[PDB]
């Protein structure tokens, strides 16, 4: 329910009103997702899908203030308007659920009780939308349009959960996919929503075969596990200020920009390694004084995947090569996209892998060519003469060689080993061969670059891409096979 801690912080006025619902709700034992959603998905809607203030609507007000360079009109958050979703979704919840048919052995719920409530979100439900689409990742729209991309389901079931006063049951967060935690001790789990385009319905199951099979979806099992306050970070991430294509609401950004700094400061930011790479992008965008640079964060989002999560992370190292590659740093963004395929070696490429086998497919054969390329542009009238590129280039390959070994379908086809030659040829045979390609001689210690290969296709290519001369034909074969 609501109470008076909570609706004495109506109306919200400003972005600083809803930071003051958020920083007040933080500091609760049990911050309440369904309000704090409504919030921002309300906010969201006048802000992003439907800028155009109606005429025809009374209780409903805007908010002018001084823009920087006239006015900016927010939307009103009226106790009575947010109150009122809040209602409807709470009727619906505890009148679709019979908590007395449902035996809570001492504060734990069951796999029938958490398989029910996910039955209640999916049910209700649009029959045909599109599940791409941008703003139906809130509780507003599940309420106001009975609209959930996928992720979303997962967070509304956990956000019903919470309003029938089940506190075991928790938000599971991968890095393309969500499902719920549950039991004595968190280790009980089930799938709650969809993945991919017709990749059948899972729902109710618990994630150990894909956890079992090392697809990158279940991280091999060091996914995140929400507390309440990492569920209001995954919320404030889940903001989408995109007003089309290539439009942003500049109060969505600085809404979420806010609400990420005051979450950092409770230290709720310091398991959630794309939260920090999500902060850094807005950090470069407007920079907030007295705060830490963006490098800074993208870094800490690194240093909390490699504590938190054995380093099995692909994105923290995807947003750092994103900022370098937006600054045109060359090497160090081929260092970060060589890192990111380093994290990726230890996995097997499996069916619902194809968020990241795209993003591998892109850099390798698209992003990287189009680098150097300009790069060779700006040499008639300096990466390319850097054999520490090269060394990125070619440990970049070799994660995605590593990654291929042991996985149920190919990765590396006829596409993939065009732009390895391209790129190879892009840098001069004396760049190349000043790139030392070593086994190591000796191991451990006792009391040019040089490069490593942890797989079988780049070791017994060595030489090959090492001649002055490229074996175009034999590079492709060896890719290939
Ligand atoms: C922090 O935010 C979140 O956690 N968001 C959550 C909340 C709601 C759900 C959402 C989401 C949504 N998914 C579902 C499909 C997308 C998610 C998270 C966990 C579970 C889950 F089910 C869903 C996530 C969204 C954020 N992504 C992370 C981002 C994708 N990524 C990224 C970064 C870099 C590259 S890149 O390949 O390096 C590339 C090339 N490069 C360049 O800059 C080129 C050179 C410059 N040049 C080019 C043009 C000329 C000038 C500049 C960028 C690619 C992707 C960062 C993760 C999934």
């Amino acid at each position: 329910g609501l109470k008076a801690a909570q609706k004495t912080l109506f109306p919200l006025r400003s972005i600083d009103d809803v930071v003051r619902l958020f920083a007040a709700e933080l500091g609760r034992e049990e911050p309440d997702l369904v309000l704090l959603s409504l919030v921002l998905g309300f906010v969201e809607h006048f802000l992003a899908v439907n800028r155009v203030i109606p005429t025809n609507v009374p209780e409903l007000t805007f908010q002018p203030s001084p823009a920087p360079d006239g006015l900016t009109y927010f939307p009103v958050a009226d106790l009575s308007i947010i109150a009122a979703l809040y209602a409807r979704f709470t009727a619906q919840i505890r009148g679709a659920v019979d908590l007395s048919l449902y035996p809570r052995e001492g504060g734990v719920s069951s796999r029938e009780l958490v398989k029910k409530v996910s039955d209640v979100i999916w049910n209700s439900l649009s029959r045909s939308y599109f599940k791409d689409r941008a703003h139906i990742q809130s509780l507003f729209s599940f309420i106001t349009g009975t609209k959930l991309d996928s992720s979303g389901v997962a967070f509304a079931v956990v956000g019903a959960c919470q309003a029938l006063g089940l506190r075991d049951v928790h938000l599971a967060l991968s890095e393309d996919h969500a499902w719920v935690v549950f039991g004595p001790n968190g280790e009980q789990t089930a799938e709650v929503t969809w993945h991919g385009k017709g990749n059948e319905d899972r729902r109710g199951q618990t994630v150990n075969a894909g956890v079992a099979e090392r697809s990158w979806l279940y991280l091999k099992g060091s996914y995140m596990r929400c507390d309440r306050k990492m569920e209001v970070a995954f919320m404030v991430c889940a903001i989408n200020p995109s007003i089309d294509l290539h439009t942003d609401s500049l109060e969505l950004l600085q809404l979420q920009q806010k609400l990420l700094w005051l979450l950092y400061d409770l230290g709720h930011l310091e398991r959630y390694p794309m939260a920090l790479g999500n902060l850094a992008d807005l950090e470069e965008l407007e920079p907030t004084p007295g705060r830490p640079d963006p490098l800074t964060l993208y870094h800490k989002g690194i240093a909390s995947a490699k504590t938190y999560y054995r380093d099995e992370h692909i994105y923290p190292y995807m947003y750092l090569a994103g900022y370098h590659c937006r600054n045109r740093n060359v090497r160090e963004a081929l260092q970060a996209w060589a890192d990111t395929a380093t994290v990726i070696q230890d996995y097997n490429y499996c069916r619902e892998d194809e968020e990241i086998y795209k993003e591998f497919f892109e850099v390798a054969n698209d992003v990287i060519p189009n680098l150097l390329k300009e790069a060779a542009s700006l040499l008639e009238a300096s990466a390319l003469q850097d054999p520490e590129c090269f060394a990125h280039l070619l440990r970049f390959y070799d994660g995605i060689c590593k990654w291929e070994e042991g996985s149920p379908t190919p990765v590396l086809h006829v596409g993939w080993a065009t732009f390895l030659v391209q790129s190879l040829g892009r840098f001069e045979g004396q760049v190349r061969q000043k790139v030392r390609i070593v086994s190591g001689t000796v191991a451990g210690t006792a009391r040019g670059p040089v490069l490593t290969f942890q797989s079988e296709k780049m070791k017994g290519m060595k030489e090959l891409l090492v001649a002055t001369k490229i074996n175009s034909s034999a590079i492709k074969l060896q890719l290939t096979a």
